């Protein structure tokens, strides 16, 4: 229905706003673009589902997220990919894991404060009726 399309459009607007606030945070610069296969050639072989914030924006626009849960799955993937690919005790690895966890925590905290639970519930029920 048109009421339902308005609901998903409002969701996309909200998700673009959250994603932009993540993307402009200096700590998360490393997560803003896909990992370049020329800087890191074995990445695409080790990490099976690469994800980054520019891809998240593309997916919003492709209407791939019908709920905030779908969205957080990809935020979580950004974080878990970083933990998996950089597991070592060295400070370069520890810095990116700390940033990855911060990205994840920050996104969840924005959503906890700013997403109305009834709005999410409506998105889920429309999505389940399809
Ligand atoms: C150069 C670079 C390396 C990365 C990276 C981003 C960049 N830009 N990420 C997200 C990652 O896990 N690694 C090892
Ligand atoms: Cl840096
Ligand atoms: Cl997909
Ligand atoms: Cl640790
Ligand atoms: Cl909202």
């Amino acid at each position: 229905s048109m009421q339902e399309e308005d609901t998903f459009r409002e969701l996309r607007i909200f998700l673009r706003n959250v994603t932009h606030r993540l993307a402009i945070d200096k700590r998360f610069r490393v997560f803003t673009k896909p990992v370049d296969p020329d800087e890191v050639p074995d990445y695409v072989t080790v990490i099976k589902q690469p994800m980054d914030l520019s891809s998240v924006i593309s997916k919003i626009d492709l209407h791939k997220y019908l709920t905030v849960k779908d969205y957080l799955r990809d935020i979580d993937l950004i974080c878990s990919n970083a933990l998996e690919y950089n597991p070592d005790r060295d400070p370069g690895d520890r810095l990116i894991r700390h940033r990855a966890c911060a990205l994840r925590d920050t996104a969840y905290a924005i959503i906890k404060e700013e997403l109305d639970e009834d709005f999410e519930q409506l998105c889920e029920e429309i999505q389940e009726s399809r």
